[PDB]
């Protein structure tokens, strides 16, 4: 199977890793990840994942401008949106327990509390700290040991 | 407004129709499509397609700088690249008899085939001769026919 198959399930992989590390306020019995403009590596995701503990995360796509964005998932995984997009998808996220992770991200200084750079022979991610304050989920400092 | 799982089955569809109108010079037995870039709308291609037929499409993802696009895939659906991205896609696909298609409107003035433009209530799609002159297949006038009755209310 290919690199982006390969890399895919990597992606995957590093997301459940992160996933461990959050808590959500009320904790939902099955974890709502919405994928969310254009992306290469969410194909693993969408067919489904389940944490360590058990619980089912549930994944499908939905539209850039859906209003519901921050009510209908727990996780958004965003792909490519340019500057209007990107800001119409968090004032939807805004004021709702949201963790959000970003395929590219070489700034990662506003919008997601994580940006994967997937390229190179390993993924790594950078963590926003000012988002993972805003965020209205509990991030274990930990995973700040994962981050590049 | 349309879905996502909605404009992506119907993406489908208008795939399939403009394949129909599509000749390669050695027909495969199994059509091969490459899906290259971020994509929102190739969910349904890559579940694997059917043609009337009965020729299977085989899809699969595929690096945007792999080398071997003109020769791994018979079509190309072409997700976001940036320009120098594109500039490396279409010059692999070079002397390579192919059919490309974009899944956003403005790549018809860069090398694409056809541009799908998936918002609105209908998937429709423009194209560009140049780029299907020197594509190395046949590309029957009547896929406009298509196109026409894709804008049409």
């Amino acid at each position: 199977r290919t690199s982006i198959e390969q890399r895919s399930n990597a992606v995957s992989q590093v997301l459940l890793g992160i996933f461990s590390y959050v808590r959500w306020p009320k904790e939902p019995a099955v974890l709502q990840l919405c994928v969310v403009g254009p992306t290469e590596y969410a194909d693993g995701l969408l067919r489904g994942m389940v944490q360590a503990n058990g619980r089912r995360v549930h994944a499908e796509r939905r539209a850039v401008d859906n209003p519901d964005l921050g009510t209908l998932s727990n996780v958004i995984y965003l792909g490519v949106v340019d500057e209007r997009e990107r800001q119409q998808v968090f004032r939807s996220l805004a004021g709702h327990p949201v963790l959000s992770i970003s395929e590219r991200g070489t700034e990662c200084s506003v919008g997601s509390m994580f940006c994967l750079n997937v390229g190179g022979p390993r993924i790594t991610f950078e963590a926003n700290l000012d988002s993972i304050a805003r965020s209205g989920v509990r991030v274990h400092p930990s995973v700040l040991k994962l981050a590049r």
